[PDB]
């Protein structure tokens, strides 16, 4: 909106921030017996049979 | 399976060393009347006439 100011312009944006560094934490941390799962890029193959 | 550990193979891997050494020992101590019979690769003669 034009109608704004430019502290609430900063006030906005600070939070942003916040839940941006948010997601690259999430990404780190998780992980299921020593395997990482959102930070390889890669394929895991199960055998049944 | 691929969701294993690096670690978690040892531990398997031991176990089947001490299976395998199971057989040799079965092999070579097991004797009827002082005849080896589980080595040589040999034939065994009984007269029976």
């Amino acid at each position: 909106t034009g109608s704004n100011s430019a502290s609430d312009l900063q006030s906005i944006q600070d939070e942003i921030k916040q839940r941006l560094e948010e997601i690259n934490r999430v990404s780190e941390q998780t992980q299921f017996n020593g395997v990482k799962v959102l930070a390889k890029d890669t394929k895991m193959n199960i055998q049944v049979g």
